[PDB]
């Protein structure tokens, strides 16, 4: 418990930092998402304008709370506290929005549900338990709401059948959000934690050698270590150019050492939960889109089918491939070994990565027609599956955010580019382009905020190795002259 205690002290700068951010984020969320408010539904100015000038004060006088001393002890309350106030306000949001100059696309409101979502699982640092209850009910409110308040006379109501499947459309997208959530929140809390005890482990060796080296000789850092990374602050390499190739090759070894998995820290396990997300992701997702047809009795295409194949198949091979990569079963034989230790390797790992990731990300644009201009419902499922798809470049966490979030921002683009092509449209191409800024900008900061956490859990790791291995050499030399 006090470890524990200890723990929330020392990484409790880090906490106020991501806590400032969210502040500027839904700050700067509300200055442009509530100017197109404004501007683009102008009949009702005093319901929807309002509540967001409001609610930027709120932020400012909550980051002036942030410098003041009774923040620190109620960090988690204040949290808390900003979370009611953010989900109240953008779940009555979508309620108050609820002709056709006054509703807003059911994708608009769909990124405020994930934002918001995904400030709660890595930036309010809230009890997991809470944070999933919270999440789950921010997301059934979200679901639960616009089916009572939906407009009618804005968007035309599609057949009774058709509502009952579309059901778990609302519901799988939502659980793909949490389950993102979750493994976003449970990363970052490991990384978090086992880098403060590698850092403890650390500092306890540092003294400890100068006790060993006293007897044969006779014969706040850590505050600043979670505040002033030794990482360069744009490309987010390593300052250190040998730990940086150390770092590119750190996976490699691991895998050809056979290293035993113990915690789920450990890069092949943190992959295994990594990969195994991207196919419940597409799994849950492709799920989700083809029993739109099926409801609508119209059958998929074959490309769309084809491409699923591929992908679950690709899935599928990448999956066993992490599981015996993890637990070795004793009948490999070395040439797929070689091949083990070569897809370990940094630029293949890119490569196969960024294919793993993109994966649900193409699926959803693999559905696209001619026909995508025949029923209205269609682009507002396929921009709200593509914004998930988006969502999940915050998976695999040990490539680069660099790499991943701008496959994200071209992932992203791709529906842009569809209604730009195809061009209430032309409103809501605008709507789009707010919607995904937005989001790609949270994608931008979280990608940046685990790559760094990640990164760091590996310089904790291997300063902790090398003062444990200094201990060793000092031990040997000391009782061998004992």
């Amino acid at each position: 418990v006090n470890l524990e205690e200890a723990c929330l002290e020392r990484c409790f700068p880090q906490t106020q930092r991501r806590f400032r951010y969210a502040l500027f984020y839904i700050g700067f969320a509300c200055l442009l998402w509530s100017i197109y408010f404004a501007v683009h539904m102008r009949s009702r100015l005093i319901v929807m304008v309002a509540p967001a000038l409001c609610f930027l004060l709120v932020c400012v006088g909550f980051f002036l709370f942030t410098f003041t001393k009774l923040y620190a002890r109620h960090y988690a309350w204040t949290s808390l506290a900003l979370t009611l106030l953010v989900f109240a306000l953008t779940l009555a949001a979508q309620f108050q929005v609820l002709p056709t100059d006054t509703c807003l696309s059911q994708v608009g409101s769909f990124s405020m549900c994930i934002e918001v979502l995904f400030l709660l699982y890595t930036v309010m640092h809230l009890p997991l338990y809470l944070s999933l209850c919270l999440g789950v009910a921010y997301s059934v409110l979200f679901e639960t709401f616009g089916y009572h308040f939906r407009d009618e006379a804005c968007f035309p109501s599609p057949g009774a059948g058709a509502l009952h499947w579309e059901l778990l459309s609302r519901g799988l997208l939502h659980g793909c959000i949490h389950a993102i959530g979750v493994h976003l929140f449970v990363m970052s809390q490991v990384r978090s934690r086992s880098t403060f005890l590698k850092v403890g482990q650390s500092i306890m060796h540092g003294k400890d050698l100068e006790v060993e080296k006293a007897l044969k000789e006779r014969m706040s850092l850590m505050k600043d270590y979670f505040f002033k990374p030794p990482i360069n602050q744009f490309s987010l390499n390593f300052l250190d150019q040998e730990l940086e190739r150390s770092y590119r090759t750190s996976y490699q070894e691991e895998v050809i050492k056979n290293s035993p998995v113990k915690t789920f820290a450990s890069p092949t396990f943190s992959s295994l939960l990594d990969v195994f997300l991207s196919t419940t992701v597409f799994l849950t997702l492709s799920t989700t889109c083809f029993l739109k047809y099926e409801a609508a009795t119209v059958p998929p295409p074959p490309a769309a089918l084809a491409v699923f194949s591929a992908a679950l198949l690709l899935e599928v091979l990448s999956l066993a491939v992490s599981i015996r990569m993890v637990f070795f079963l004793e009948d490999v034989m070395a040439c797929t070994k070689r091949l083990l230790e070569w897809i370990a390797g940094w630029l293949p790992r890119h490569c196969i990565g960024a294919i793993l990731v993109s994966l649900p990300a193409l699926a959803v644009y693999s559905h696209v027609t001619s026909e995508y201009e025949t029923n209205i419902h269609f682009p507002v499922f396929t921009g709200s599956a593509a914004l998930i798809a988006v969502v999940h470049y915050c998976n695999f966490c040990q490539l680069s955010s660099w790499m991943r979030s701008s496959l994200a921002t071209v992932v992203g683009a791709g529906p842009l580019l569809l209604l730009y092509v195809s061009l209430p449209a032309s409103l809501i191409g605008q709507e789009v382009v707010l919607v995904f800024f937005l989001l790609l900008l949270l994608v931008w900061f979280l990608n940046r905020e685990f790559e760094v956490s990640y990164r760091l859990h590996y310089h904790g790791d291997v300063e902790a190795d090398l003062h444990r291995t200094k201990i060793q050499s000092m031990r040997d030399q000391a009782d061998w002259l004992l």
